[PDB]
DNA sequence: GAATAAGGGCGC
DNA sequence: GCGCCCTTATTC
């Protein structure tokens, strides 16, 4: 099903100020749901949202958005699931490449004036695919050399199907006449909206950055000393630097959750929040595994 | 909306 | 690798 079909009848909401003309309205029945209002104009979806996810803590939106991957799971399955390559069915490839290989999404303007790429701006000699592992090889910001890879079984059937239309560019869409055009990174940003809004491109960087961090210090091990963990800690961040094509600066100070890192230095990696009930295993049902254990993780920041 | 057809993701 | 069952398109 879609998202708006889950979600799914017009004083906080009087301060939201929807506008009257807006059709089919719904709204929040609590005051904490980042999506508080959508609607119909007379031609497409409008939102309004919680003002604090237009300032809270890296943990707090991260929790959340971990809230609203389950949904995206869902929505993006539904479009998958239709043949050939409709727009929704490509931007669904292009939104799951964003969530497990942490790509930016880039824009045709930037990659005109920089000759670097990102993930909308892909030609097709930038991947290849063997079996079920699609690689992807090319000049990323800053001139970063770039290297991703994907073991997912539908990813790789359709990045086929998606080499065999005519190059250079890689995301391309086929009207079931034959028409043919590119997804460029406008049209991606307004499904991102759909699907996950108010949440963002960036925050798949944020949560795929903090998730590669914590698997990264799940299986390296905890240390003894605090000292010898500190290492470890740097080796991390180096890591996941060189996956998100940043300097490690960068990845420390804006991607990685600090939680993550505070956990390890007491002893502590992802699989100590495995799930303790069925319960509490079912509440994570469209996450990862690892996932599944780092929404847990920063679930205990609030615990305390 | 329902009945119909058939491509195709993903649970098994 | 099979195949259930969810998807869109078509017709009423
Ligand atoms: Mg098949």
């Amino acid at each position: 099903p879609s998202r708006t079909e889950l979600l799914a009848r017009r004083a906080r909401i009087a301060r939201l100020a929807v506008p009257p003309a807006y059709q089919d309205v719904y709204v929040s029945p609590d005051a904490e749901n980042e999506l508080q209002a959508f609607g119909r104009d007379a031609a497409r979806l409008q939102y309004r949202y919680h003002p604090d996810f237009v300032a809270l803590k890296k943990w707090q939106r991260l929790t959340r958005f971990a809230g609203a991957l389950p949904t995206l799971k869902v929505a993006t399955t539904a479009d998958l699931r239709a043949s050939g390559l409709p727009p929704r069915k490509v931007m669904a490839l292009m939104t799951r490449l964003l969530h497990v290989a942490r790509f930016r999404v880039g824009s045709d303007i930037y990659a005109r004036q920089h000759k670097t790429y990102g993930l909308s701006t892909l030609r097709q000699r930038h991947v290849v695919v063997d079996g079920n592992t699609v690689t992807f090889r090319f000049k990323g910001k800053h001139g970063v050399s770039q290297h991703k890879a994907t073991s997912d079984r539908t990813l790789a059937a359709n990045m086929q199907k998606l080499l065999d239309l005519p190059g250079p560019w890689l995301f391309q869409t086929v009207d079931a006449g034959g028409e043919r055009r590119r997804i460029h990174s406008t049209e991606l940003n307004a499904y991102l909206r759909e699907v996950i809004g108010p949440f963002t491109a960036k925050d798949f960087r944020t949560w795929g950055g903090t998730l590669l961090a914590a698997e990264y210090l799940a299986q390296q091990g905890t240390e003894s000393s605090e000292r010898q963990a500190k290492k470890v800690l740097v080796d991390c961040v180096k890591f996941v630097a060189d996956d998100l094509g940043n300097t490690p600066a960068v990845t420390r100070g804006s991607y990685i959750c600090p939680v993550i890192f505070d956990r390890y230095l007491d002893g502590k990696v992802l699989d100590d929040y495995e799930p303790r009930t069925e319960r509490q295993e079912a509440e994570l049902e469209g996450l990862t595994r690892s996932e599944g254990a780092l929404k847990r993780m920063l679930e205990s920041e609030r615990t305390l």
